[PDB]
């Protein structure tokens, strides 16, 4: 309400296709959540405020960098064709949301590997005959032939200099993903500093800054659901969390072509857009630059986060059990600090 100011505006009207193609996609594929959001801006690579944006970890989203323009011609056909004889990770829901778990950390409190034209056909086989299905596999050298020349066509050039200019550590993983429309992904954070690139189909990402922590309530650092909201979007428990109610997201809708920066510690939670077809990306994962050698204060929001993670993990050996965690430190802020 009030203020009354329109900078809400979202991810906005919806962008006109090249050569009078209609619009790329329509406002009733997006899910409606309780909260409001901000655009993303959208700029040219060769914009000095796309630098600055990137500079300064802010979300970004480049549209002509051809960062993967060899992979604009993939789909399903061409990559089972093309992909190899592969062990691809392939992720069901009963829902649409998709919930991960940290596979190491369910000793303290699904996937199946499969070939590409497996997936296909359990693919091809839904479609005949509820079941939602992500594929989500890091690349390899298991790839043939036309995938490993496609990816020597991507724009190293840039990216290079994009690592180069930010002191970013390696690039750790490049991961495809390969949804079905209406596939959600929560709302999480990784720790790595992410250029997400659109393939085909177009996805919703609505984004949060590290300063929401408070308002997004992620699981114990112990918990498989580690760095996940606890917060079901479509459902908010407000007497859990009531900082809920406060949350401002940052969103827009990739297509073919655009690269979204996503900023190390940024909340984000990525769809694909209900009626849309098959998604496929690919994430291009960097460490983050080290830490200087002696800090600056004030703290940034994801040092505060690292702050807490490492205060959680500590208390984990420190105990010598994890679930001794909570209760100790309730002990140590009741009546003390809150
Ligand atoms: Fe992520």
């Amino acid at each position: 309400a009030t203020a009354a100011e329109a900078v809400a505006s979202g991810s906005g009207e919806p962008r006109e296709e090249a050569g009078a193609l209609g619009p790329a996609w329509d406002e009733s594929q997006l899910r409606s959540y309780s909260f409001p959001t901000r655009p993303i801006p959208r700029l040219s690579q060769s914009d000095p405020r796309a630098e600055e944006l990137i500079e300064n970890e802010e979300p970004v989203v480049l549209t002509d960098t051809n960062l993967v323009y060899p992979a604009l011609k993939w789909d399903l056909e061409y990559l089972q064709e093309n992909i190899g004889n592969g062990d691809f990770s392939v992720y069901s829901a009963s829902t649409h949301k998709f919930l991960y778990y940290d596979e190491k950390k369910m000793a303290n409190f699904n996937r199946e590997e499969m070939k590409f034209h497996e997936f296909v056909e359990k693919l091809q086989d839904i479609q005949q005959r509820e079941e939602r299905l992500y594929l989500q596999q890091t690349l390899n050298d298991t790839v043939g032939r036309k995938i490993v020349m496609d990816f020597l066509g991507f724009n190293w050039n840039w990216i290079n200099k994009q690592q180069g200019k930010r002191g970013w550590g390696q690039l750790t993983s490049n991961l495809l993903l390969i949804g079905m429309e209406g596939n959600v992904t929560p709302a999480h954070y990784d720790e790595q500093q992410n250029f997400f690139a659109q393939i085909k189909g177009y996805k919703r990402c609505i984004l949060f800054p590290p300063d929401q922590f408070e308002c997004l309530y992620p699981y114990p650092v112990h918990h498989p659901c580690d760095r996940q909201s606890q917060v079901d979007f479509d459902n908010p428990d407000y007497e859990r969390f009531p900082n809920f109610q406060n949350v401002v997201g940052y969103e827009t809708v990739v297509g073919p072509g655009d690269v979204l920066y996503i900023p190390m510690y940024w909340w984000h939670h990525i769809e694909s857009l209900l009626n849309g077809g098959i998604t496929i990306t690919v994430n291009f994962w960097y460490k983050g630059a080290p830490t200087p050698k002696r800090i600056e204060y004030p703290l940034k929001a994801h040092q505060k986060v690292a702050i807490m993670r490492n205060i959680e993990k500590m208390l984990g050996e420190a105990l010598g059990n994890p679930q001794e965690v909570g209760p100790l430190l309730n002990t140590m802020i009741k009546g003390r600090y809150n």
